[PDB]
């Protein structure tokens, strides 16, 4: 099991939340998203660099500013209208691509 949080690329995400954190469990197989204001279990697919997933979410009342509220909600849709995954074989780096540019990247650890 690998956990990574977003560094985001563009402005749409610029106000993220910084403690969202991102798991997948290579032997079940689940993903999960995990914040002080924030939780979701992903319903999703992944084939071919294509990823698109539902995460079912939760969140806090009023904890979050209205431009991170944007953010995170855009997001979250973003996720479920599909985005391509990018990995690299130099270390566990992911970029987020969608519409021609790159929206995130995906950075391993907490
Ligand atoms: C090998 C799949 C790892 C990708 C998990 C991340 C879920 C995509 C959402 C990123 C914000």
């Amino acid at each position: 099991e690998k956990e990574w949080h977003i560094v985001p690329v563009s402005k749409d995400y610029f106000s993220i939340p910084n403690d969202l954190l991102w798991s997948f469990n290579t032997t079940n197989k689940s993903i999960n998203v995990y914040s002080k204001c924030i939780s979701g279990k992903a319903v999703y697919s992944f084939n071919a660099g294509k990823f698109m997933g539902n995460f079912n979410v939760k969140e806090v009342d009023g904890c979050f500013m209205d431009a991170q509220k944007i953010a995170i909600d855009k997001l979250f849709s973003m996720l479920k209208d599909g985005v391509v995954l990018k990995g690299n074989k130099i270390n566990d780096t992911i970029l987020i691509e969608k519409d021609g540019e790159v929206k995130l990247k995906l950075i391993r650890g907490i």
